């Protein structure tokens, strides 16, 4: 409805200053060419829902690594402001010890140009965008601000697209790792749907 | 961020003829008042992600239905191509008996307001949004072609949903009835996160 | 009073998948330059007219094809959509094999070209067009949606337009094969109108 | 599809002066409220096809005014020059005697609101138009200058929209009087396609 | 007030299919290159004040040939109407055989050109314009429909123009040839200002 | 055909100080309502074919006041040259003594709004205007610069005009007062036409 | 307020015939270079305050091109009517002859480019301007029409701007030639100060 | 002619803080209706010509108010730089005591609704405007920089317009009071030129 | 000189969320009627001038609040970040507790409002603006990031503004309060200048 | 909120008349090119605040040049009136000798490019402005008339400046030559804020 994130197009480019391992590094999407990523904005540092949002992403930074997927999070607030979160305890309410970037939108372009820029307070609803290895935008999720996303459901996309992405078939409701797919053809199709009726 | 989908706004109103219990029947999203609804697109009748993911809807309805959430499907296809592919058995590639509302968008009239509409070929994307009892827009998700969404974390965000809603509180990152909810002021917000870390 | 359809002038170039002998494949309207082209709308698959229309101008298929002319029917359903009902039985409201390519419209770009979108409904109107080997649009032929079209007119017109095409003369009303044509000029014309008359 | 001549919108109206029985007279459609009208235009007077169209009519004009139908002919031409053909022998090209009106559309504003209006040699295409008795827009039929139209067929389709109108029934391909029509709803439709296949 | 005439300018190009000796022939300005043209619209053909200057044109048409004139008429009526008018006899109000070219402006272009079309009837008024070897527009006349031209002031009005061509002097009012010119210059105008008072 | 001057629509309006016996005073179009009105322009005073023009008039203003019709020049020459015209003998090329209105169009609107304006130069074509009692334009006639009109087709004009107001008919080419006029039908024009073939 | 006679900036160009000695030739500014030129137009020949102006002017010719200054009139009249109020004796309001070129300004073009034209009578005011041997307008001077201007305030400015030219000085108010101006410096100018007070 | 000044209209309006008998004190058109005003620009203060100029008039304000006519000097300096001026003696350039009121123009209003406003400078021309007791624009006068103005020819100028305005006769060439003024009719004129010539 | 920031106009109205003594609370103009205000932004929290600049405002605000005078800081940093900084000691670069409100910016709209948002960042110059107690701003200093501002300066200031308010004087260069004031017209205005030089 | 000046970007061009040691001279932005500039407006010659600041800079005109600074003053006041002013003594109002340049702003660029014109007084609002030598805008000072600015602040803005330029260091709130900077990043700051806390 706004912005120019759009599902089977080049994902809008991004550049901003981001705060990785206590420092601050410059982070663009052109550094993830051949890697998915898996960018989530929040509204606000020093909240409530995002840090549980951040801290569960950190913690499984590595189950996205494994499979080539890079994690970013992002909000309106400056690299100080990350950094002093950062620095801030978890049992404070802080973030600790960070195992992804955290991108400073002070411009709001980031927000904007993915179309999650609650105008009305100027800050980031809970967008979660998924982008292949070429770039292009896979998958959107926008939450309203009190509800929560799920890492489990975000590295299942990431996974189904990866999986349909070299072996050229499609998942079905609900795939995990595992589960059958499904032949994108009339008479391939079969198989599946004799399989599991 | 979708056509004229917005988060925190009333939904995009929509009227359109479905299949229910096997026969065509109006469906406003003004019979849906006081509940929650779940309107998920999907892309083409006769296909191959699209079944799976509507005859799972369609085995969970009751598990929405008793939360007050009503689960809606559409496409561009017609109540006509509906019936059809409702009257083909599902080891065939068909639906079978749906305990869903199967709405058809024949206009594109639902599609482009909900903007999940691939222009450059005429289908609507795995788009799905989450309606509030009072009509507002609170979740969307949207998936390329190939990978199919996941019915229990619709459930999930619906429950979430429901939960803060009554509460006032919100749900932390991958939240499921019987988690704790933190309360979203700075003070109160301290038992939660002296609780958890 | 929409569209690019002007009799004397190009007809609208098309391009469409089709289902052809049960198998998808790619339609365009270069592919039948030096042939005459009857490509008729109709609005929905698995409705009542349109049946009878397809299936007529099937049984006819060969009566064109000894003409030199190739017969298509279009209708913004899917190929999908298409093939479920060729293989839908007659007796059941289906097609039955088909000895002619039904093309698929998703996009509504052949009914918007061709001016017979019904907008209010999003289906295309009984459109029929007849283009000759040149790709010119020799006939425009729109009826509403209760009123089925003749297949015996298709028929009669083509062959006056090859007929006045090859000799340069010019047919009567409800002219048909082995009729007088007109020589189209004050004095050689008296001919027809003597003996006529 | 014909310049503002859209099928199930008000025919546009129209009001010229026109040879009724040998004499000048004012015909607007309004006059026909109630009555079906085939409003046929045709290039011009002292020509070849345009004759038999007008004579072929004008000999069947009571088949049509028995089942409420007017017919009304139309052309550029002044209602001098019509006057002056239907003074000119058939045998010498003219129409003779008339039974139906021969509207003179001098200003070309009747060919323009129709859509038929050959615009590089100023005549009109040969379009014929099916409106019933509310005024509503039926049936197109438009030919190039060198085939003419078929009275049999532009009855057939008078006779099919004035049965379908009646009855709520719509007529399959070929429908003549006495023929079977289809109930247009799934159930009920049944009927027809075991009986004739 | 409309239109492109303009006095000393170039005339408004034309190009016409026209009647030529009971035969069709094209007829353009570009023609009549080197000669003085008198072009004449008349409104209808088989109409009642037309035919007398139509008549009275082609019967002085060789007193303009003579003095390297040509004359041409033109109204909206077709070339077959143009014919059958000249086939009809002068006693029946025809025009019988013709020496001067009869154009058909069935598309309007001549008559708006210059300026001379009813638009509330789409027919031509009685405008005469007279155009030198050179192209340009000498003279403009038009007549509202009830009242015919004078062809023995058209005569004067060529005879003027061509011998004020060549001698560069200027022609008093009701000049005809054998009477005096005035030098147009203060001192030598005193001759026939001397002269003629 | 004139800027505003159309034929058979009302007249341009005009207002103009004009030089009438020798002194100024001011004349209006509605000063002759019930009047017929030769409106003639000429481009300058104290020159060559303008003189001869006003003469020939003024010598015969009686001829066209007898018929009701009033004659008025104009030029955009001032009235203090206008009048310094007539005062001037006309052996010197002046007019003398008038018998006619001699307007002022120093604005030029009068010119203008009777397109007749040669804007290179600023000075008025020869105009000539006939209007009838009910302020509607009858006939236009414009003359290049160096050839003067003739009274004699301003007074038939007038006369043809006038006749034809009063008794219903058309006047043919050539027609004068005492010759047979055309009554304006098919079957009652038949008179003339075999009287006079 | 309109034109384009701006001061200090080059002065609008000009081209028109004029009465010279009695005989007409074209007037150009071009014509002028190297010399000063006091261009003034009056609104109408045969008129009043115009005649004193002219003569006066006339009278002093001499005076101005002693200094190198050319003396210009110019009105809306004709180069006609000047040359027959210069034919026309002083006595009886004439310009008898003249020394000083009398342009015609019929196109009013000249009026317009030195914003003098009185619009609602199409004359031009009493403008008067100077310009000097380069082209560019120094003075501007406009009476209203009943009060004519003043020969010797003109030659005092040409006498000024030259002298000021000539010399690099600025002239008082009143300064005559034989009387002191003013070094255009502050150390200088206190010369001229002290002096005269 | 310049900006909003347009002779025989309404002078454009004005209002400006002025120094008066040495005070500060708003100046307004409006406050001198039913009086002549002489409004002269002049460019900057503490400059050359400027104050000769000023001094000039102040020193026959008198001579003015006598015929009741306001003299108003306008520069675009603030009424702090007039006063400062005022009080500088005039040996050393200054103005010393005034008999006028000094506008100050500061935000350009007045120079550039009178169109004098020299724009590459910002400083006004030394623009003269003459307005009558009905607020009626009636001269304008405007030099160059380099070249000031006569306080005579300005008098001179008031003397003709409120003479002719009361007698309503014109002045001549160089009228001044005593010398005859001409009845602006033709007859009555003769009456002067007779007498003069 | 800022956006809608204005010497002499009602200062932009602003509304945003403060931290005030610990707490949330929401700040806006209106509540500041009466009273002078100081509001000052800076770019970013946990950074290094802007604590320096926030600790300096507050150790005074008493000095200002003594005076009638409320001093407020914005950032576009969010309320919760003000908090956070507040609750870091000084000795780490925090900012401890506040006796001035810490009002956030984090819609820009304040910035952008008062023209002090350097783009290329999304941050805030130093930028300081005094409101009078009538809404009225009289004051704009902004700095570039690195240069702190002056608060005894801004004390100043509001002392002169609110001195010169009460007393309709004007305070000279680096005045203070004891030191003389000028009474801003020409005559007493010497009692400052003679007393001072 | 007008005009183009902004911190961070290079300041707006100058160029202009400036009196600079009792003599006019141009004086250009260029001219400064590596030198510090503190450009200063107010409002009008001859008033009160202004000759206060005016001698207040240039009284301590080497204090700034000592530095690399050179100070500029500016009115739209013309150079004569500087002058004027200049020679008036400063018991009287006056300025005396001056040892800074006095620049004349008489077409308001300045003034405008600055956005310090008052718009509806046409003067200058008390704006001053300190441009580093590399031509950039570093610091915005703007009062409202009534009360003057201070040089102190001035002096200690451009000492901060400079001191910042060379050390790559931050100056906080109230900082003077000899006081502590600050190391504008998060390891390094921490040295000044234990220290001073």
């Amino acid at each position: 409805a706004s912005g120019n994130a759009r599902i089977g197009k080049p994902a809008p480019d991004f550049k901003a200053t981001a705060v990785v391992d206590g420092a601050f590094k410059e982070v663009k999407l052109s550094d993830y060419k051949g890697k998915y990523v898996v960018l989530f904005f929040y509204p606000l540092d020093f909240t409530f829902v995002c840090p549980t949002e951040i801290i569960a992403f950190s913690n499984r930074a590595e189950d996205f690594r494994k499979l080539g997927c890079e994690v970013l999070g992002v909000s309106v607030d400056s690299q100080f402001t990350h950094l002093a979160w950062i620095n801030t305890p978890r049992k404070e309410g802080g973030l600790g010890p960070l195992n992804i970037p955290l991108l400073a939108d002070v411009t709001r372009r980031l927000s904007e140009d993915y179309g999650v820029l609650k105008t009305d307070e100027g800050i980031a609803y809970r967008g979660l965008f998924i982008i292949d290895g070429k770039g292009v935008l896979r998958q959107i999720t926008v939450n309203d601000l009190p509800v929560g996303r799920s890492v489990d459901e975000a590295l299942r996309l990431v996974q189904a697209f990866q999986y349909t992405d070299e072996h050229g078939e499609v998942s079905p409701a609900g795939w995990k790792p595992g589960s059958d797919t499904i032949k994108p053809n009339v008479d391939d199709s079969k198989e599946y749907f004799s399989k599991h009726n």
